[PDB]
């Protein structure tokens, strides 16, 4: 194969949840890879955020909370039980997360907060930055130096995407592009580097033959 072992899937953003589930989006459908073996069926966003965005552009989770992101518009769930829409979202990103400095957002490309930090990624185009999240919308965005000149998504966590960590010490950071699945050890690796690593494909992660 379905959309899955397309050759044109393109995915749209990756997180998962302080309690283990991982959530690949492809526009207004997503997949759940922490399952067990549930099929491969993937769902409407609305089938778990039913008062969410009609496509996922970005997402990233930090304590108990889930954020889900479109166009220039933040959706935050908690996490209890059950995904709830928070008291008074969405909201305009500039009014969450603050802005950077020269620029103005239309679009956001993909988001990650690694475990254990309050630092958020953030990434359009080919410009990457960090910011606090414990300074909400008076955040300073800061830019770093990365390889990449496009993403589609990022996550960072504990376990690995697939059988193979990257890292031995810290969380694995997860950078998606078309059918790319790069694997950095830390952040600071990411910032390094000068060359992409070799990728994995996302299809096979996605359990296809190929
Ligand atoms: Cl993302
Ligand atoms: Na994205
Ligand atoms: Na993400």
């Amino acid at each position: 194969e379905s959309t899955r072992c397309d050759p044109d899937l393109v995915l749209s953003a990756m997180v998962s949840d302080n309690h283990g589930a991982t959530y690949v989006f492809s526009g207004s459908h997503y997949w759940r890879l922490d399952t067990n073996r549930d099929g491969w069926h993937s769902w409407p966003i609305a089938h778990q955020w039913p008062q969410g965005p009609s496509t996922v552009d970005a997402a990233f989770s930090w304590e108990d909370k889930l954020y889900l992101i479109q166009d220039t518009k933040v959706y935050v769930f908690l996490t209890k039980g059950g995904y709830t829409l928070v008291n008074g979202y969405p909201k305009r990103l500039e009014k969450e997360l603050g802005s950077p400095p020269v620029i103005s957002l239309e679009a956001v490309d993909a988001a990650f907060v690694c475990p254990g930090s309050s630092r958020l990624h953030i990434m359009a185009g080919r410009r990457l930055w960090w910011l606090d999240l414990k300074s909400g919308a008076q955040a300073t965005w800061t830019e770093l130096p990365w390889p990449h000149e496009k993403v589609d998504g990022a996550l960072c966590m504990e376990k690995p995407l697939g059988p193979n960590s990257c890292s031995t010490s810290g969380p694995n950071l997860y950078l998606i592009h078309g059918p790319n699945l790069y694997c950095y050890r830390h952040v600071d690796k990411l910032n390094a580097a000068k060359n992409l690593p070799q990728p994995q494909r996302v299809s096979r992660l996605l359990g296809c033959t190929h």
